[PDB]
């Protein structure tokens, strides 16, 4: 019914860096050729939609930004054959295309179809799918989330279980799947180990999760803000440390307190030292050190090659780790089928319009996830 | 007949930093419980031997160092029970101690009862069983194979194949373990892979083997030294590049001759610069960068966080990965079984007693394996 025709909704645009967004009335272009429009059911508010508004994530402006999402498909384009009108599905900042050598790598999830690396802030064909009293809009990632409706790149989505909360199931679009994904399936952690997490917010408490779920005997938790620690526990962290209450530097700490160095180390929290810090108080033979979250603005860190030469193995991912189309439905199963909570990241829910407040909220460290609803 | 007593015998003793080895008269303990004595059939020239002479290997002097060697078992101490007087042998710089968390762990090799990370240069029981004119004189990695007799600790030895030529593996002790273990264990190249070998010495050639061994379908040479080429291709290199013949920088030209980065490179060089260029010109989603060689007297290198974050992964090791008291009898094997060839990388083989001329053909460039023999 409105298939085929432009649909004429709301959406959060960026007009210009270092500016709060703006609800606009914009135009929605019906998808073309493997196009598929949905209508958005919830959205939540990550780091780096931040990073677009900073300047830090380059990307072309105007945009309408937003990545980690979930809704409902309106109609789709000619030739989309894995998702149909109804569905309920997820789109994938990272998509899959299944033919490039980064998705035929067993191992490899960063598929070149991108727009990360480079950004062009279009459709995979180039163009945009959105105008603003006829002015053009640029997309982001590929998904751009903060608008009622969208268009994504077939690449760019997958189908989920048609009975799962849109509401809770979204976080799997980012920082739930991020997290998670570094310590199951990045680091592969293993029963009894033992595990550092740097950094408590969100995407932290999403490693605790996936650390936890692959049966970590201990999760040490490390923040600088103490009241982040209750939480921490409460999702599966053993211990918590604050490094402000020490005389000594951190690693040295949880060298001690592991009897010579953590199995899995992970930096979620994107600074520099830590960085370093999180790879040193790994085991210096046998030790994994995980980069989870970074500063898109990022000057280069200094190491000592010396905690790599023993043994050390220092790694990076985007998305967890996870073949994004694969792996999304399988996550939100698993939601379903219990095998693990969300809520426990939900801390603040608010329209859609009210989209400034929750930035306000990230920026400011009150909430771990805010979830925008339309 | 010398069981149970003092041996008399020469050593090469390094009495100061920056001095040439002095071949002096020595003595030498009968081994204690759990100690064994040989007597060296043959010790190569490592460049690990010469960063004690600069002091950026900084470890007790005055000292007997060589630490890549063969011989032959002279007595034993009380309680060996892992070789007996006559046995072909190869000392373990890295022991294996088989009781400690990194001996216990499946994927680690760099035992604890190391004497390299604090060294104090004696016996696992904290004592030397050398002196020269009656001063002690130190040991050296638990080996100290720069002497017609040694004693190490049962933890530092392996029995090999009775009929092994020990003028050739020797090698094994060292800097072909260290080489093939790189490719074949550390980063476990797969076949069909494409590879990078930043340094053509000894171990370069080393990580060559271990990579055509592997399987791989390329692997790139990386060397200034036009002259290193010949043998890099005779060992398995499929092609070779100088980074001075280039007007660009040498991880673009290793990204475009790959098609978008290698899946395994591997720095052989020690230099920090070299390391970083490595770990960039592998695929930036599931690449693996490799480091083998270091400076002892390092700085920090500088490199950008996001290389990793986009999926790659960057480790090294000591001794090839190889659990040494496992593993040094296979290789052995190996090449009794005819496996590989060792002697490629043997380009000078000289007298003992001419110790200090082997290391001006290792300081020069001339040699890429001096070997030793008694
Ligand atoms: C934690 C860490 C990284 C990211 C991310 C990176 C690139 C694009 C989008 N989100 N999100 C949460
Ligand atoms: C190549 C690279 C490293 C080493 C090494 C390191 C420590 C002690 C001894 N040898 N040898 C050859
Ligand atoms: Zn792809
Ligand atoms: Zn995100
Ligand atoms: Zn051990
Ligand atoms: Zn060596």
């Amino acid at each position: 019914s409105t298939a085929g025709k432009v649909i004429k909704c709301k959406a959060a645009v960026l007009w210009e860096e270092k500016k709060p967004f703006s609800i606009e009335e914009v135009e929605v272009a019906p998808p073309k050729a493997h196009e598929v429009r949905i209508k958005m059911v919830a959205t939540g508010i990550c780091r780096s939609d931040d990073h677009v508004v900073s300047g830090t994530l380059v990307t072309p402006l105007p945009v309408i930004a937003g990545h980690e999402a979930a809704g409902i498909v309106e109609s789709i384009g000619e030739g989309v054959t894995t998702v149909r009108p109804g569905d309920k599905v997820i789109p994938l900042f990272t998509p899959q295309c299944g033919k490039c050598r980064v998705c035929k790598h067993p191992e490899g999830n960063f598929c070149l179809k991108n727009d990360l690396s480079m950004p062009r802030g279009t459709m995979q064909d180039g163009t945009s799918r959105f105008t603003c009293r006829g002015k053009p809009i640029h997309h982001f990632l590929g998904t751009s989330t903060f608008s009622q409706y969208t268009v994504v790149d077939e690449i760019s989505v997958a189908k989920i279980d048609a009975a799962s909360p849109l509401e809770k199931v979204c976080l799997i679009g980012c920082g739930f799947s991020t997290g998670y994904g570094s310590a199951v399936k990045v680091a592969k952690v293993t029963q009894g180990s033992t595990c550092a997490v740097f950094g408590l917010g969100g995407v932290g408490l999403s490693v605790i999760m996936g650390c936890k779920a692959a049966g970590a005997a201990r999760i040490i938790g490390v923040d600088i803000n103490k009241d982040k620690f209750a939480k921490a526990k409460e999702v599966g962290a053993t211990e918590c440390v604050n490094p402000q209450d020490y005389k000594k530097p951190i690693q040295e700490v949880l060298t001690e307190m592991s009897n010579g160095g953590v199995d899995f180390s992970f930096e979620v929290i994107g600074r520099l030292d830590t960085m370093v810090t999180a790879l040193s108080c790994c085991q210096e033979a046998y030790g994994v050190s995980v980069i989870v979250g970074v500063p898109p603005d990022s000057q280069n860190l200094s190491m000592n090659p010396m905690l790599l030469l023993s043994g050390r193995t220092w790694k990076g991912a985007i998305f967890g780790g996870f073949k994004s189309k694969d792996s999304v439905p399988k996550l939100v199963a698993d939601f379903m089928a219990k095998k693990f909570a969300l809520d426990p990241l939900i801390t603040h829910v608010l329209p859609f319009e009210k989209i400034n407040e929750g930035f306000d909220l990230l920026r400011s460290g009150e909430s771990i996830r805010t979830i925008l609803t339309f």
